[PDB]
């Protein structure tokens, strides 16, 4: 359930940036009929940050309601005071989220002993499956093979995002955790790679506009048909990269937008309008990937 | 002027709870007037911003205000990596008595330039009070280039800069594309010297938490040209900038504070933890060798 393509959702917008229903409605649809193994609902892709925490909570309810049951939302529960990832956490509880993604505290730059101790008392407050996110470009800090090791051995921690691109880190982590702890990339352009080394699949932004293709090349690759695999991986590449042309989101939900997808590009402060330049990289990533 | 010499990046003391303990804090200020230390920044990140919510930020931010009585100016820090809540954060200090406000550049989301220069641009519009722009790359994972400082700067009521960078480049990198009133502040204790000789008007500091008189006595010997005796204090201070980032801050310098006889508890909240054993020994040696301990 936590493997194949994980589709990181944008939260879409109206132009007021206030979350469109009618467009939520339209990319879970798609992704349904897509073969999206999954849906993080209000990741960094999601807009996380500029979202309050009733926005927050909101827009995972209004996912998991349009989802209606078809696809498993994953909740986006991170937070860097672990007082506000357990309120989080306990929101969701009982909710219908098959699980919950936690990012490591940002800015505040924790050792690995506070991570320890933050994402423990954080799966001690819920039942719910728990997948570590590890992203140290956003956060300044970065959760270390070991201490995953460390976690991976309390009850509901199932399995880490690891969206470092140091492609030693698949198997650093799994000789330290169990055959089912779940291995997950999150780093679109190397993900392919990190499956082939034994990952278990990727929670992308690629998704949000080429659902099916990524959809297929994770189960080939999950099949060890890795050749056939990267021959998809090689029309998705430019979008991998482009998509951070300029900052996540801004790019993709651009993308959606150009596609019909979503009904506005709008996002919210600190996040602006993609570029002249940006429209341009990301309409020929598009055009290779077979898309437009 | 006014935001120039050594300026305290105050902890923000705790009982064991980890609620916000006036007694200690009193303590702290009492110790900055007497000190002679420039003036107090309430909840940077040495104060613990990412673990109070809005209402407790706001209470520490007035505690210091009251606690500090008039005899110390006092700067609020604001910032948020939603430019929303830094509008809000902001909005709440207006007319309260602060002098200004410490903003630091949206952590964890990675805006471009432009989307550095709207955030700030809208902030300083919410507000009358001055705006000082902090650049910290190394927790924030975004990096407030020169060019940008330059470009904020027209803005009016954005009048300085903590640049935490530790690249010492940019002290005259911006300093060519800003006014001479803009103020340049370094945010590492490290370089802080080195910041200021190069044209720097002072620091936010960290090891004027436990060294007070001597981080205001070397602003001000900088200030008047006498590095030699200023390099002499920052040879006596040089372990303690360094090891009270032994692990992550402020664990170490609320130890060392604790230690001190300055706060009644440590104690911080999570993901902060308890100092180790090595860590002790590391902060306590470097206290000794300031003279302190
Ligand atoms: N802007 C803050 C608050 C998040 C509120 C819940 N999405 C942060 O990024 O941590
Ligand atoms: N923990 C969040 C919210 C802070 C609330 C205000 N001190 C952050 O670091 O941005
Ligand atoms: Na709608
Ligand atoms: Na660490
Ligand atoms: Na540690
Ligand atoms: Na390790
Ligand atoms: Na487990
Ligand atoms: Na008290
Ligand atoms: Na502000
Ligand atoms: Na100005
Ligand atoms: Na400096
Ligand atoms: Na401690």
């Amino acid at each position: 359930m936590f493997t194949g393509s994980i589709v990181a959702i944008v939260t879409p917008m109206d132009e007021k940036g206030n979350v469109c229903r009618a467009s939520l409605k339209k990319l879970i649809d798609y992704h349904v009929a897509s073969g999206t193994s999954a849906i993080v609902s209000v990741g960094t892709t999601g807009e996380s940050a500029t979202l309050n925490h009733d926005e927050h909570a909101d827009v995972v309810m209004m996912t998991l309601d349009l989802a209606d049951g078809r696809i498993p939302v994953i909740a986006g529960t991170g937070a860097n005071a672990t007082a506000e990832a357990i309120s989080l956490t306990q929101r969701f509880n009982d909710s219908g989220i098959v699980g919950c993604l936690t990012v490591t505290p940002y800015y505040n730059r924790p050792s690995q002993e506070g991570l320890y101790q933050h994402f423990k008392a954080i799966a001690e407050h819920t039942d719910l499956p728990q997948i570590l996110y590890n992203v140290p470009s956003r956060t300044g800090c970065d959760l270390l093979p070991e201490t995953v090791g460390r976690l991976a051995k309390v009850k509901n921690i199932i399995g880490i995002k690891e969206a470092t691109g140091n492609l030693t880190r698949v198997n650093q982590i799994k000789e330290l955790v169990s055959d089912d702890f779940v291995l997950l990339s999150g780093d679109d352009a190397s993900a392919l790679d990190f499956m082939q080394l034994g990952g278990h699949g990727v929670i992308s932004v690629t998704a949000n506009v080429a659902a099916r293709d990524m959809a297929q090349m994770c189960k080939l690759a999950a099949e060890g048909h890795f050749a056939e695999a990267r021959v998809i991986n090689q029309r998705l590449m430019p979008l991998h990269n482009k998509l951070f042309v300029e900052p996540n989101p801004i790019p993709v939900k651009w993308a959606c937008k150009e596609l019909g997808l979503v009904a506005t590009d709008t996002l919210r402060l600190p996040m602006t309008p993609i570029t002249d330049s940006g429209r341009e990289t990301v309409r020929a990533a598009l055009k290779h990937a077979g898309l437009l």
